[PDB]
């Protein structure tokens, strides 16, 4: 029972401000989530927020909310 | 029974201000999360919140809420 | 049963301020999380909360509400 629950059961004014960001430059090169292998049996990959990129990568009240993931590999039965 | 619960029961003015980055460089490169190998077996990756990447990678209230993430890799039987 | 639970169960005005940073540098190389391998079995990269990476990574307000992560791997049963 490989389970994951998330519950944000909320029953109940917002003046944040701002962000900035600033960027100058002359070579840039970027992998967010690389999985490079050789010779194997099973790969994955499960988002379950976000995933932001980039020389000028910002990521601003992402994942509000329940986040919930479940994920099972393998579960091998060769017995007897 | 490989769970994982997680609740923000919240029941009941933001005036945070600001953010300010900045970057001025010639040569750059980033790798997030990489994942090299050679002759496995299994690869996982279970992104649960956020990934932000880059030069410039700001990340601003980025996992609210209640993160829940289950994983299991493995668990062969190959008894008698 | 490998459970991991987290609750933050709060019942019941935000003027933090500022965060500033500032950069200039010539030649830059960052790696946040990387899991390099030869002949293995098994690689899991559970991220739960968030991962920044950059020459210039912040992360502000990152992992509110509850975190909560199960993890299991391996576990093999070859007995008899």
């Amino acid at each position: 029972g490989v389970v994951a629950a998330a519950e944000k059961t909320k029953q109940g004014k917002t003046k944040e401000g701002v962000l900035y960001v600033g960027s100058k430059t002359k070579e840039g090169v970027v992998h967010g989530v690389a999985t490079v292998a050789e010779k194997t049996k099973e790969q994955v990959t499960n988002v379950g927020g976000a995933v932001v990129t980039g020389v000028t990568a910002v990521a601003q009240k992402t994942v509000e909310g329940a986040g919930s993931i479940a994920a099972a590999t393998g579960f091998v039965k060769k017995d007897q």
